[PDB]
């Protein structure tokens, strides 16, 4: 496969380890590169926590409007939105939007708490048929991305299938799914990642992640004009703990995929 040789070449040029899964919902064909290797999720895990809260709201129909206190002690390392509301409240919807669209880490920790800890996020993954995802820690320590460490990892294949079911499938109810899609389409952190390798005409919803070891990730749902949507996951990590982020690799991987 030409796409697999070009992805292997991109990886060699980059000096890191690249993982890719594409699902084409037209024929449900899959393109995988290191699809069964584990990669640190970093903030791409926020999608699962938000979806788990949405699933709870199918029965607790007013759950997303519940106010949650933001206190100074709740603040961690990166809280662009929560900081604007310390000693006030945010609703669970506002926290979900902040975690997804601004990668707010305090918001992620509040979602984890609502689910009863990391094990409650993992439980949701299992409930929708994802046996691979594991969330072990809260923010910010889930981003340590230590080589070989299985904590807070998943595989590209697994995350593609799960993102498909959440956004285009029916793992969530109809209003919950629509809300997730709307949040993802509204992400503000993704301009330099998958979006940058795709035609400007295509609609993307995505969630970025970054961490130590130069870990640079993006998971996306893509709606090409007049064509079936695609799911694309791109994970990348590097050998030096201090390595710089490489969002250009993810753009390049998307461009390779789009060429095919």
């Amino acid at each position: 496969s030409a796409v697999q040789q070009k992805l292997a070449a991109l990886e060699k040029s980059s000096g890191g380890r690249l993982g890719v899964a594409l699902i084409d919902t037209a024929d449900n064909t899959q393109v995988l590169y290191r699809g069964d290797e584990r990669f640190p999720m970093c903030s791409t895990s926020k999608v699962m926590a938000a979806a788990a809260v949405l699933k709870q709201s199918e029965t607790q129909k007013q759950l997303l409007n519940q106010p949650v206190e933001i206190k100074p002690a709740d603040l961690v390392n990166y809280n662009p939105i929560a900081e604007k509301h310390v000693n006030g409240t945010m609703t669970l919807a506002e926290l979900s939007a902040a975690a997804l669209q601004y990668s707010d880490n305090t918001a992620m920790n509040k979602l984890i708490a609502q689910l009863g800890g990391p094990g409650g996020v993992t439980a949701f993954a299992r409930a929708i048929g994802d046996e691979t995802f594991r969330l072990d820690r809260t923010e910010p320590t889930l981003n340590t991305a230590i080589p070989g460490d299985p904590r807070d990892t998943t595989t590209p294949r697994a995350m593609a299938q799960t993102l498909r079911q959440l956004t285009l499938g029916h793992a969530l109810g109809e209003t919950q799914r629509a809300q997730l899609v709307t949040w993802l389409k509204g992400n503000t952190t993704g301009a330099a990642s998958i979006r940058a390798g795709l035609p400007t005409s295509w609609t993307v919803g995505d969630k970025t992640g970054s961490g130590d070891y130069g870990t640079t990730n993006d998971i996306a749902v893509i709606w090409p004009q007049g064509r079936a949507p695609l799911v694309l996951v791109t994970y990348f990590t590097q050998p030096q703990q201090n390595a710089e982020s490489r969002r250009d690799v993810l753009a390049s991987a998307a461009r390779i995929i789009a060429e095919g």
